[PDB]
């Protein structure tokens, strides 16, 4: 019920596993997992893995790989071809599942190859991981968001990814087929908009229409960029560039 | 040559044809032809026809017909079912031609029954011109009238009231290949009438299935922000899932600079 | 007097002159003069003249010429070279005087050539107008601005140029020398700004700095154009393109 | 039927009355009546009356009287004391009645004294002592405009005029000072480029109603409006988020 | 003047007091104090108290009480009835004084009851030890992070009495009405906001730099504050202050 | 390669020098250098030098000096008379060089008298830029600044007031005070990043383009205020602050041709 007992449960489970592979996103959860694993098992018994794929930006991958090295961990990139699975490529509502199944499947192959006893992720108390058998040790020790921040301060952890990102599949309607070209064009559009000073942004894909979602409090500030955004996204392949009057997550 | 002769040749053609049916749009050109026909032939010798259809607003039709009654013509309304022609219902790039063909066909059938010698229009292809195939005569075109000569002579005859903004068929708000229905046509026109009621007379609601794409003059987009939320829910209640505003505005590219206008033209 | 007497005095003056040339700007004063001339002497005895020059836009020139033709007049354009006079080219406070000297001179020559007895303008109740023998008939009949609009409504006149036009010299400080290139630079800049939906606009010239004056109530509407205006006006030759926070004048 | 029929009915009605007094506000409706009255009967059979009062602006009064002479009428101004009636000074919901009663009473006395057969006002489609010939001829807002261009009328007051009583809550007493306070505020707002505006009076709070399409253009004036209306006596100067009406 | 000398000055003062009761707001100042007392004196000698009242938001109360447990302290909520004092209920210009009188009296009682030597608060440049150690806004951030502090309440609040004119009677309903209005405005993306109460008129103060960003919310803010009971919803052209 | 190696090479270079004088601006680069020198060499082997001149605001000087002693360094102020040099006083295009030569000359003199082996500055990828020798980029500076708990630094990059005057215009106390009073007023309204370029009777305000919409509510007071400081016209540059950096690919290249038109 106290953070000390919850931290005791986490140290004991890690001592039990002896050698672990950690699915590392750069967030505060996996940062806490990978830092506790290094402290109890040592650097040669922990492998931090960062997933690289089309569905996430090449820049966020670089960020996660540096944060793992800053913790003092051996970090390893693995490249996933999500588009090879037809459920992910045709963006059915179960795409989230086959993406997560192919992710944990690759984590088990490297953990088999490195002699680890488990795959660890950063899920707390607030379907594919349990199918493959990954362990959420923070969830098993009854960590909540407050306990993660509490133990992170106890250990001196201050640096992590404060915004967590979503799969780029969210910018496509169900049934639309994802290609190498329309994924890349959606991400260039969002990287350009972020470059203008709009960190929270979405470019929803509707074939020849780009549908830009912004926080409504920023749309007044956005007017001075209308024409540059319009022609920049047309040079990326959109025929029409539009702004959704509903705002962010209409 | 000079305006006195151009009006003289126009009167000579009208005197020769003796009884005419005039395609009347409410514009200044068709207002000038029908009033000159009245002055030369008198009321029982001229029939003004105003076309009603789903492709144009109920407000334009009521207005064009009142403006013809105000000039003193015997006026007749006709309703055209443009959607019966598959070129118009499937919005082919040439559906403008098949629209005008069905229009002049109905006008010629009206002119056959009222005993007029010609159909006159207010003019200042996949085959033969819709006029030349139907027998219609553009008498201002045979008299070499220009936009100013129409305006010059329209005052000379005391003409003051006409439809000044001109219209565009509602088919222009749909992409080529999209099928026009009674429900989605009503949907765009309700959307544009609501936007107009907010104070934006020049507006377009382009139909993109579940996306509505609003074109406004870019100079009004700053003024438009206070209506964003009401516009979005109003057009969602009209059936659109997403309501969006095109960042190029109305007539994308006409108000850009030399280099960036050439870039906006290359992308099309 | 009453507006009936003032129109009676105006018709008698025109009837006596029999053949006339009218300097036509498109404004309500010259429109009322040229329509009274058409009605009293007929289209064949009245010639409307519209001045074209480097100091005024081709767009204001085109409007006056359609309007004169739309009133049922035979209208003729003339191009004036104001910059040949150095009083205009070095932009002294008497520049408008020497400009008007050259304007009425060309008008006098047209009236000799077509057999007119006087040149008429639309000035109501000045030094250069007199030395050329020009007649201001609305002023001779004691027309005021209220008499001008009153008779303009009696004649069914509804369409005229509402924006009096200013010579481009006002966009340069006193003493700055006007050239063909910097005159062309200001007018291209202003033609572009007006095309965006700002009819009331000025681009003040400060060598490499352009200073845009807009009505303060329109500055919010302008924000969406910042980037295109800035690059268009640099391609016209300005190094810096700026917006005056004081607004128009 | 057609505007020609509507104009004929109005011409025949005017010929029947022979002598008329016209209540002239300067708007397009009364401008169209007063010019038709002049056009059918001539300057000497028509009397244009312009009401001066504390409930309407001095700028509107001067404009209508100048517009009447420019239309060719003999025009005369009559002053009304709306605040002398206790129903108007205490701003009851029935204040309109006693204002209209007082207004038409004064017009009837001017028309009796000059021998006119009726008092005419500029009321259209959508008061016994006054005839509304445009409403009797079934003129609509569109038909008024239509015939106004047919006659070359271009100059009138383009924004509808409303009594200043609407800027005070029902039950508030009207004074010379608070009326002057609202009017100075609305006159200043109009000078910045907002013809349609209201300054609702709430004692120490001013509540400005603008057309919602103009509120974005208004931001550049926030600061100057806030100090001008404070020097007129408001402690708080505010902008109503509902807009005009 | 070295953050090391200032923290040493602070560590020395805490050791002298032994047992302490800390007035905890959830801000970085009171967060830096409450942890520093725990680090030098231990959990069993430090009690963090978080005040509950109608003059401050339920969210600020709930947030500070969790954030203090997250620091590893024994935390205790106390409820204050500020409206029981007639100066506070009638919102007199000196009512700020009587409000702080009830606050520090209740803390002092608590500190007497648990055997603490002083009540400490988080006031920078009762005992303000951060103020006695010459901490500045920047010295607090440097040392907080030093111990690993990242989580606190950055939006410092003010008593809701400031939204009512002097002499206006505070009720439970109009206090609830102003705070519902401000929570809605904050949720749209305007953290600094005031809804001044003028009976049937709401007068919104926003930072003038945000008024342009605010325009798109005019209509729903207008209908939202009316459904809360205002007849007129307005925006003050002078802005915040 | 790895941030640890870059911090490792940085620790090795500092250990060899033994005593250093640090040119301290208050920015993140020199703040990271000055702490790292303290951590390897101690308070008695590091002297932080902060330059005060007429060309920078009294406020950035005050902030830099508090940040140097607050990091635990013994810091000393040095005052440079940049306006005594004619290249700077007449603002020739090479003024920056003569400013930096006069700056580094005084730093060499202080390091001679306190027995330091080198003067260190904060320039990244006889002064030595240890961050540049350790292959630090903007990204490695921010990462290692977070690794050491450094939170406070001069966040809005600071620049010489000479940049607000055209080349050839002579700087005076009256026109410098005029530019800095104008810029200090704009900052108080909520625009930390701002430039008021001087053009004789014209002030030309550059703002980040993302703030220009927010600026409209201040148009008139900014106009009145800067006229009372001596400007006849107060204008807003439509290209904004650092024009071109946030435009599209074609527009950024055109504005770069326009910028290279002048020299
Ligand atoms: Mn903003
Ligand atoms: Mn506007």
């Amino acid at each position: 019920a106290t953070l000390a007992t919850k931290k005791a449960t986490l140290v004991a489970a890690l001592k039990d596993l002896q050698r672990v592979t950690v699915a590392f996103s750069g967030g505060i959860d996996s940062t806490l997992v990978l830092k506790m694993a290094l402290d109890v098992l040592g650097r040669d018994n922990v492998t931090a893995v960062v997933a690289n794929s089309e569905l996430f930006t090449d820049e966020e991958f670089d960020k996660a790989m540096s944060l793992a090295e800053e913790l003092g961990a051996n970090v390893q990139g693995t490249t996933l071809d999500y588009l090879s699975d037809d459920h992910i490529k045709n963006n059915t509502p179960d795409s989230w599942y086959y993406a997560k199944k192919m992710f944990y499947s690759r984590l088990n192959d490297i953990a088999a190859n490195n002699g680890s006893a488990a795959v660890l992720d950063g899920m707390i108390k607030n379907k594919a991981r349990s199918e493959a058998g990954a362990r959420s040790l923070l969830q098993e020790a009854d960590f909540f968001k407050t306990d993660v921040r509490a133990l992170a301060q106890e250990l001196g952890l201050t640096n992590w990814n404060k915004v967590a990102s979503c799969s780029v599949s969210s910018r496509f309607p169900y049934g639309t087929t994802l290609t190498h070209d329309n994924i890349a064009q959606v991400m260039a559009a969002e990287k350009y908009l972020r470059s203008l000073g709009f960190p929270t942004v979405r470019v929803r894909f509707h074939n020849d229409i780009a549908r830009i979602e912004l926080p409504e409090a920023r749309i007044g500030d956005f007017l001075v960029f209308n024409d540059r955004v319009n022609r920049q996204l047309q040079s990326l392949g959109f025929r029409y560039v539009t702004l959704d009057l509903g705002g962010f997550r209409s």
